[PDB]
Formats: C-alpha cells, structure tokens, sequence
C-alpha cells in the first residue's frame, strides 16, 4: 500500500461524531470528536492531518461531508487526491477504536478526551502502528 | 537533543489564543487556535500530540494552564515529564508561524484555518538547496532512527 494513502471515515458514539483517518499501509490512526459531520469540520480535520503527515491520497466513504465543495477546496490547496467510494481493504478499525474507547471511558470526564486516549493506546500497541508509519514514511 | 523533547507555549493574534508545540531536534511544529488558554484545552492539545509522536518531556512557560490538575493527570497518563533556553526555540517559532500566517491570511476567512495552513507550509518547506530536508522529514527520520537503535 502506498505510504501516502489514508482511509477517511466516521463513527458515532454517545450521540457524537468522530472523524477517523487510517494510514492504510501501517494501520496508524488519527481520530477526533467533531462538533457536527459538516464539510467545514471535515476540511479543517484534513488540513491538520496534511500538515502533520504526508497525505497524498484519501479514500473516503463518500458521505456528504466529503462531497462538500469545502473539502474539495482543502484537498486542492493541500495537493490531496480525493477518491470517494473506495472501500477499506488493506470500518473494522472503527470497531477496534470503539473497543479501546470503552476500556478508558471511565477515566475521562468527556468523550473527546477518551477518544484521544484510545488513539494513543491503539497507535502504541505492539511493531506498533506508530513505529510502522514512521518506518514507512522515513525518507533518509 | 533527545527525540522526545518538545517546547510548548502560546502566542496571541487577532485577539485569539494559539497553542504552539515544537519538536526541538527537528523544528517540526504543531499548533492550533484554542477557545481560550485553559488547562482543559492544554491537556486536550497534549493528549492529541502524545498519541501521534513519542512525547517524553515538555518544556513550557509557567502559566497556570500548564500546571492544572487535568494537565498533570494527562501527562501522568501519557508518561510525559514536565519541566530562556527551554523556550527560545518555541518563541522563535511563534514569530515564524506569525510570519507565515500573515502571508496566507487572505486565503482563509478564519484564523484557525490560516494557522493550519501555516503549519503545513512550515513543516513541508525544504531547508537549504538540493540535498536539504523539511522539518516534517527530519522528525520522522530522527524517530525512525531511534526506534531502530
Ligand atoms: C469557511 C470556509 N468556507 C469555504 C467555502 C467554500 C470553499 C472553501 C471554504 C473554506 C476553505 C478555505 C481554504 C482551505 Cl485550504 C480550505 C477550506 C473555509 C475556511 O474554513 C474552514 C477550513 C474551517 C472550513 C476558511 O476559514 O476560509
């Protein structure tokens, strides 16, 4: 799997929306609770992702938040190729994420915090996805 | 010099608060406009950072937001040690970030957007000529080496 390809999807919990980004080649994940599943929030999420990791292509679930012209603008600016409707086949990752969230939920006063704790655990769990993504992306 | 050392601080622009984190060894930056400089926002910022990179130690100013019970709980949970030499780098980035923001501010309505655009531009920018690297390449390279050593 190309090192610049990310799978973009969503998942819901406690009446809240979580945007999920998975680095297909490593299984590394980035996720965050967002106010609403809108194009503006999705574009912002993508701009942050692209500025922290090499994002060359995103495969989305083709939800209306992704078909949004606002997201298209963000992708064009960041040089991201958007491919909608491409199923994840390296979400079952959403299940894993939800499972970990449950293991740390009572340690956080807010879901948003628990989600980040779950991402941390997932990425550092043993080679870990975190170690894998850096080894794959490293240029020198 | 260690790959797990980060310097954090804040900067103000347009009456808003920006939390900035710099990976000392690489110059790689993470920043974001936050509602207010509170302990809650700082802890959240830190947890997101720690889940992405191997944050071992953070050098911050002495503001109340960095020493709140929730920030300590977050650092405790993530295994992060809290500690002008330990702020000179991030302070330099505050200016560098502000400089880039001013160059693309017209390309976005909200400051929060321009901030992320600036972060992108800074981290992807190749330093030097042919043979040079970007800050984003440096942090990845540094960590990859540490993991395989
Ligand atoms: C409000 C907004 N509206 C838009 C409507 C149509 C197309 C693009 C945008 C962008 C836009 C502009 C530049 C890029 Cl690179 C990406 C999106 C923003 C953007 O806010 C976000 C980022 C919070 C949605 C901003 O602050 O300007």
């Amino acid at each position: 799997s190309s090192p610049g390809i990310w799978q973009l999807d969503c998942t819901h919990l406690e009446g809240k929306v979580i945007l999920v980004a998975v680095h297909v080649a490593s299984g590394y994940i980035e996720a965050e609770v967002i106010p609403a599943e809108t194009g503006q929030e999705t574009a912002y999420f993508l701009l942050k992702l692209a500025g922290r990791w090499p994002v060359k292509t995103i495969h989305t679930d083709n939800g209306s938040n992704f078909t949004s012209a606002t997201v298209k603008a963000a992708c064009d600016w960041a040089g991201i190729k958007q491919e909608d409707g491409i199923p994840y086949n390296p979400e079952s990752m959403n299940k894993e994420l939800k499972k970990i969230i449950g293991q740390v939920r009572d340690q956080a006063e807010h879901l948003k915090t628990a989600v980040q704790m779950a991402v941390f655990i997932h990425n550092k769990k043993r080679y870990s996805a975190g170690e894998r993504i850096v080894d794959i992306i490293a240029t020198d």
